[PDB]
């Protein structure tokens, strides 16, 4: 059995295209103790792989590529998982996982489909959950403004904020996505930032300002969402995409002062520190999704082969949906 | 009876009636003025938290003073009050934000400082918001200032380990020797990040910004895990004739899971009296110490005013009416 594995060969500079990978073919090992083995069936495509390229260590070269990833166990040597069970780990971009099953947890393959393990029941449902209700801590009648709100974090995070009574404006790429969240999602508002003026969008759709701004962008979006904060609003730093690909130096808010002003709290998360709270978040996110309260929508690229490729739809904007690996 | 007044014109001395106070009113004689650097941000155009001093209207100035006659149930006769005064001999009008200040318990011009509003923003920007514990290190900016002095000097007595930034070998060696701060750095001619690697070895919990800028993004690159940075205020940035700078290294927020939060003082006016009942014991047993830089006359106004984005003023400045 041979076990295909994309390798970290070069830090990359910019935008990380080719040779940034090597794909190598390694025969097949067996667990060690405390270890255990799996089928790699979904993996997650997620943009904090750039900076596995910081809150976790980077990717050793020559190491397999770090991924998120749901799986088949076929052996277990861990009293924590038997062989048959589903499980969403840190699989990396292979074939087979073998190792240490730290942070692991199964999953229930007959609740819902694998690839939601990896979305609105798994790590980018529970940013977004964690995200905005710990740190945006948002309420009734309150205005929530959410950058690349179609993705797989913003577009969790825009409806539970209207679950939880917000007014949810939705910062987004293009018609199609902006349609989607108005449309599809119940967003009370979208601001197209390709194709209107930004400031006008907010000006329009937050008047009397915003209290909760969920940013996954950073960048000018961020810099223009400062000057139309409201008193005692919070914003909280879940990532910076429009940076991670930068050669140059991050862009810094230049209306940061705006929070002196306002009293408002801009904080920053991750959202493992929330994992002794994971089955809390994963139960109550899946009554929502049985319910029809919240809809999940996956991307999924089939191929491992594919994943330096796929990757980059991420950083272009080409992603609608979670984006998924299949394996 | 003459009101000898400034109104902004680079300003304008005008001798004025003086006039007596409505229902609602009362009548003060300015004692002491505070000067400020948010008197400059006053003077600017785009939605600030309180609005510009008006074109033609006396300067704005929190003072000290001596009630004379009270139209007002909060307010008797030979009480000495707290509140914007402005640059004047006389205050006549609500006593709006105004409280009263025992004399016993302080000398006059403290209550403009250490007991006035820069050391409730002290006390409670560093308190409420930084929320500094027993051996965490806490860095502050402007620390000679009237605010920083005072925040540094309370987290010494909270048990953090508190740095300095300060402008001057100088200034430096008084927060050590005098305040007590375990640690120095000279911004002026010393390298920040070499500065604080050596200052603070185990990261910074908590940053009291008084000056924003390059020191703040430099200090967002050192701090810890769950560290929560005060915004109290951004000096490096007032006189600016263009745009504010921005911290690049604001990301270290994400990768520290660390809060950025600003306040206003006056939004704790309805605490003022516990957290000045303690500053007062802290004064009186000799362990926080307060500095006020006092020249004399009025009419010194202008002259006195060219001081507080120079870096002259050695303490809070205020002038003597
Ligand atoms: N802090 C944590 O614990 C944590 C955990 C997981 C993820 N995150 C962060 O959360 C954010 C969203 O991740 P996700 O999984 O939900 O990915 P995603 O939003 O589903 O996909 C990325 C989206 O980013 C937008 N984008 C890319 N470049 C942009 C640019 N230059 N300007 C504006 N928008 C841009 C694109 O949307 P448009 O086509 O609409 O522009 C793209 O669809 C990322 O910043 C990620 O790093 C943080
Ligand atoms: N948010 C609120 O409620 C509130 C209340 C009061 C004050 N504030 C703000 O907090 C700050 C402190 O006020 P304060 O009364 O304590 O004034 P201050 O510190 O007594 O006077 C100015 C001090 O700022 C420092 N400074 C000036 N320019 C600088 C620069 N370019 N780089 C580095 N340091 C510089 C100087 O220190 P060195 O001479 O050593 O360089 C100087 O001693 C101001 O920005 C003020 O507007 C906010």
């Amino acid at each position: 059995q041979i076990n295909r594995q994309y390798q970290l060969a070069q830090r990359p500079s910019g935008l990380p295209g080719r040779d940034t990978f090597s794909f190598v073919e390694t025969p097949l090992g067996e667990p060690a103790e405390g270890q255990i083995l799996v089928k790699n069936e979904y993996l997650s495509l997620d943009p904090a792989m750039r900076g596995w390229m910081s809150y976790i260590p980077p990717v050793g070269i020559g190491e397999v590529m770090r991924a998120l990833g749901v799986g088949k166990v076929l052996v277990s040597k861990h009293p924590g998982f038997q062989a048959g069970d589903y499980v969403n780990g840190a699989l990396g971009v292979q074939d087979y996982f073998i190792g240490e099953p730290k942070g692991f947890y199964k999953v229930d393959p007959s609740r819902a489909p694998l690839p939601r393990y990896l979305s609105a029941l798994g790590m980018t449902g529970m940013t977004a959950y964690f995200a905005l209700l710990d740190v945006g801590q948002p309420k009734n009648g309150e205005t929530v403004v959410i950058s690349g709100a179609a993705g797989a974090v913003g577009s969790v995070a825009g409806q539970i904020a209207r679950l939880k009574g917000c007014r949810v404006v939705g910062i987004a790429g293009g018609a199609e996505k902006c349609r989607f969240l108005v449309e599809e999602l119940g967003f009370d508002g979208a601001i197209d930032y390709k194709n209107e003026d930004l400031a006008a969008g907010l000006k329009r759709e937050c008047p009397k300002g915003i209290d909760v701004f969920f940013d996954n962008v950073g960048g000018e979006i961020l810099d223009t969402v400062l000057t139309r904060i409201a008193f005692k609003a919070r914003i909280v730093l879940c990532g910076a995409i429009s940076q991670y690909n930068n050669k140059e130096a991050v862009r810094g808010p230049a209306n940061y002062l705006s929070l002196l002003v306002n009293r408002a709290r801009m904080e920053g998360m991750v959202v493992m520190d929330y994992a002794q709270r994971f089955p809390e978040g994963l139960k109550e996110m899946a009554t929502w999704l049985a319910e029809g309260k919240l809809q999940s929508r996956e991307d999924i690229v089939e191929g491992l082969e594919t994943f330096p490729e796929t990757l980059l739809k991420l950083f272009s904007g080409e992603n609608f949906g979670k984006l998924v690996l299949k394996v």
